[PDB]
């Protein structure tokens, strides 16, 4: 028993992680079979990042400009090229630790581990979710860039994020591994608007089955409610409308507890009219988002 | 910017790890040089947990009868001895994963990263504290005993905990990796009472201090207090007493804020007389203290 945000084992990513520089910048880079993966902002100085050019930049740096470090042994980089707002540069070398991998855009609403990288060395690891605005809510200073974000089924480990910027309001921005941003963000130091972020609801109603399984029952009420009370009331809370797609990811949660998914809506409904008066659950006094039915499931069960 | 919940790396963790098989009980080992360490209770059937005579159930075991397994190559057990509640199984081969590493007794109150594992292979990474009253609040199912609990200072790792026991009120006991149980608890299928669990006030003050860092600014107020006024509120609300000691680790967060620590130290004690009036600190709704001074030190300046 015990419900914790868990992070998937780090060690498969951290036998990737490369430091990349290229001029007066470096930054994190991602080595998988003998190709690394980083930042296409790593050829920019802070001045190039107001509004950089990258066709333009990149034009003007030769394979040798970029420096590649693997631990303490530096890489041979025989190609690069671009694609979208990353840069792949080939190495002639595969690497020895490459684990089975795949690169997967996420859906908002997913969560993953980020492995926080500093100069091609891993920090930390923290498990988070991918805001329905498109955003992550990290831990990232300078030099973070290039840290990735990804999810681990028994041996291969799908890489889902690639963090590039930090907005002005503290929250952060990144790509899929292919170099597509996540949500409507540019690769360039201008003010850009995250949309309003809203609640991820299953992931709360999973957290709340979650609660139920290890012990804290006191939200559990004598009522229920329908899909569309309960998305009249989500509205009103800033909460993802719910649909059957959602309640039937609950399906297993459901059995497991007993709790028909529209009878944990109608406790969610009235923590939401009521707040928690005081009281937490799972050690938390606010509603938890970060945690999908598929996480619960896993925690609950012992997937390795 | 974003403060997390952040673990240490497990890869140096994760190399480690193997099943120890002794009968019909399987549970998680530490593979580190030539020797195997894991709870010696992996000996018992669940009929002997009730009182176990553990001297009397291993000497009716043999080398032949541990078995171990790293990944999928067995290791040939070559002698075994009982250290207080931990067995040390002499193996013929050293682990060429072994990290530089250490044994650390840790204190109550600091923060250590549990690497959660299941028939030796590892499923999730969590950070946590050791509470006031030697007990951890972790997320351990059946087979989850053996897993460690560490920190990493640049390439050593000291590990700290090994999960043994989850008392009947959901939470978790283990011991440091010389077998001696962290508390009052024994290795036996009986109801132990754990002590009164305060918060760990310097703690909160730290991630108070990282708030401030990170923008969360509201909770700071117009008053000062003293260590005496202070520790009369820590009592009422069941937090640790505040000494010289705690007040002198918090001195770099003081610095780099210009935020005196009696100071923090007023903000808390309006936060524990008037609550947070529905309001939250980094992105918590009550006050956390699973953050060391160290940790706030080393997330908010990029320790690898
Ligand atoms: O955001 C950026 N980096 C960064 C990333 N993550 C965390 C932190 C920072 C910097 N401050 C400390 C915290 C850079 C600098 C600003 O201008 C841009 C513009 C676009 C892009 Cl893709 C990247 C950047
Ligand atoms: O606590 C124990 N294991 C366990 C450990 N962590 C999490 C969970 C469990 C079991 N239930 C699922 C969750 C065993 C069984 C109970 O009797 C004893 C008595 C003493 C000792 Cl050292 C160990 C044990």
């Amino acid at each position: 028993s015990g419900f914790r945000k868990m992070a998937f084992p780090s060690g498969k990513v951290e036998g990737c992680m490369v430091q990349v520089t290229c001029g007066t910048t470096t930054l994190n880079g991602l080595w998988l079979d003998d190709v690394v993966y980083c930042p296409r902002h790593v050829i920019c100085t802070s001045e190039d990042m107001l509004n950089p050019n990258y066709e333009d930049l990149l034009i003007r740096k030769s394979n040798h400009n970029f420096l590649v470090q693997a631990g303490n042994v530096q890489l041979r980089v025989i190609g690069h090229s671009m694609q979208n707002c990353v840069l792949k540069l080939k190495v002639d070398t595969a690497n020895p630790k490459t684990p089975k991998y795949k690169f997967v855009r996420i859906q908002p609403g997913q969560t993953f581990s980020v492995l926080a990288c500093y100069n091609g060395s891993p920090s930390g690891v923290y498990q988070c979710a991918m805001r329905p605005n498109f955003t992550i809510k990290g831990s990232f200073l300078n030099g973070s860039c290039g840290s990735v974000g990804f999810n681990i089924d028994y041996d291969c480990v799908s890489f889902c994020y690639m963090h590039h910027m930090e907005l002005p309001t503290g929250v952060h921005a990144g790509t899929d591994l292919e170099g597509n941003f996540y949500g409507p963000f540019v690769d360039r130091q201008t003010a850009q608007a995250a949309g309003t972020d809203t609640t991820i609801t299953v992931n709360v109603l999973a957290w709340l089955y979650a609660a139920v399984i290890n012990g804290d029952r006191w939200f559990l009420n004598r009522f229920t409610t329908t899909l569309n009370d309960f998305n009249l009331v989500a509205m009103k809370y800033n909460y993802e409308p719910l649909t059957q797609d959602h309640v039937d990811i609950l399906g297993p949660l459901s059995a497991q507890t007993g709790i028909a998914v529209l009878d944990m809506c109608a406790s969610l409904k009235e923590l939401l009219q009521n707040g928690m008066n005081g009281r937490t659950i799972l050690g938390s006094a606010l509603l938890e988002d970060e945690f999908t039915p598929f996480d619960v499931v896993r925690q609950c069960s012992g997937v390795t």
